[PDB]
């Protein structure tokens, strides 16, 4: 059909949300001493790296960035969003024990990737807090998870999927919502 996709973050809205999140992290943590950013999912990781650069531009101190590499699966033959995270690997360049780790997710949906992210962190260390920054929160949580920082709330139905494009993997910055 026609009009079965819409842009929910254009490039400027992306850049503004990141900048907002950067400020929010700084205000809430009262600086970024002992903060570590950790990206989840391929685009969450690129977002995390943008976020750390933005925070560095604000504070003049680097923020370390790590990644948790997760692939999502389903237990059935349905075509519907994959909801089972499998953690493939981790790379965090610093110790996270007694640090505030900020998980960075492109789209908060079921919360299921976030939960695997939290456990993955707990396998590497004992942070004092795990916080969650997300570019989009589309609701329909399946676990009791919520974001500390949200670029945009986007109401959705379970039939819709959110497509995130970023320059680093997709050669354009855009978030879109699609029926089906």
């Amino acid at each position: 059909g026609s009009n079965e996709k819409a842009v929910i973050l254009d490039e400027q809205a992306i850049r503004r949300a990141l900048t907002r999140i950067a400020h929010e992290i700084i205000e809430r943590n009262k600086g970024v001493d002992n903060c570590v950013l950790v990206g989840i999912k391929t685009r969450g990781i690129y977002l995390a790296k943008r976020l750390a650069e933005r925070i560095e531009q604000i504070e003049g101190k680097p923020v370390p960035v790590g990644e948790i590499d997760i692939t999502l699966y389903r237990d059935d033959l349905s075509v519907t969003s994959n909801d089972e995270p499998l953690v493939k690997g981790t790379d965090i360049p610093v110790d996270i024990t007694d640090k505030k780790v900020i998980l960075v997710d492109d789209v908060l949906y079921t919360g299921r990737t976030v939960r695997a992210g939290m456990d993955a962190l707990m396998d590497l260390g004992r942070p004092s807090q795990i916080q969650l920054a997300v570019l989009v929160d589309r609701g329909h949580r399946e676990l009791p998870i919520r974001a500390d920082y949200v670029g945009k709330n986007v109401p959705t139905s379970k039939s819709e999927r959110i497509v995130v494009q970023l320059d680093e993997v997709d050669q354009n910055d855009r978030v879109s919502i699609y029926e089906n």
